[PDB]
């Protein structure tokens, strides 16, 4: 006699390949811009393939600084950790994701996003506000390398808000060989009134590879990303 255990509607929604849409509206130091993204996610392998387009012309900030803002519901949670996956638990109704990202010795981004299903498509709708940035700084001066971002996202339960918090330090290489710290603070809250999973402490090992489409004439970013939950034995 075998028991498979309960699987939530949210969990089951990610069993295969899911189309993804991303829509971002941003304003950094008065520079307004819009980004649209399309691709797909395969949570079985923690795999994301995405292409983003700046639909307003030239992106006024470096693409690498927008990666983390532009769907952690696609994380691969190992079987023994599936009881700690907040992101899928709240689906399809979704979660709000908010961040403040502090660029060391420069400005900050504040972001607000709604992540939920529209039909069979996982949608990430974002508003980004950046202030206190230096004109000739690493961000507005486009002094960051375009390559590869890899860090652990540290997650803790936020029982008071029936959600989670996260923190991590992204380190963007500067073109002179130095490094630009982007200190991330994150909150996720369910949109609906349904039951949620509140996880034990763990992290998401995340790797993003940035590239270009040789046939694309718009300002854009191609992304291959892998995200795996870890930290619990």
């Amino acid at each position: 006699l075998y028991f498979q255990g309960m699987v939530s509607k949210g969990e089951e929604l990610f069993g295969g390949i899911v189309p993804i849409l991303v829509e971002l509206e941003g304003d950094v130091n008065g520079h307004k811009f819009s980004v649209s993204g399309e691709g797909e996610g395969d949570a079985t392998y923690g795999k994301l393939t995405l292409k983003f387009i700046c639909t307003t012309g030239k992106l006024p900030v470096p693409w690498p600084t927008l990666v983390t803002t532009l769907v952690q519901c696609f994380s691969r949670y190992p079987d023994h950790m599936k009881q700690h996956d907040f992101f899928k638990s709240v689906m399809p109704e979704g979660y709000v994701q908010e961040r403040t990202i502090f660029f060391k010795d420069d400005g900050n981004y504040k972001t607000r996003a709604e992540v939920k299903f529209e039909g069979d498509t996982l949608v990430n709708r974002i508003e980004l506000k950046g202030i206190d940035f230096k004109e000739d700084g690493n961000i507005l001066g486009h002094k960051l390398e375009y390559n590869y971002i890899s860090h652990n996202v540290y997650i803790t339960a936020d029982k008071q808000k029936n959600g989670i918090k996260a923190n991590f330090k992204a380190r963007h290489n500067i073109t002179d060989g130095s490094v630009q710290l982007a200190d991330h603070y994150q909150q996720n809250t369910p949109i609906g009134d349904g039951p949620v999973i509140l996880p034990d402490n763990h992290y998401l090992s995340t790797q993003s590879a940035l590239s270009k489409d040789p046939n694309e004439k718009r300002d854009h970013m191609v992304l291959l990303e892998f995200v795996t939950a870890a930290g619990i034995t």
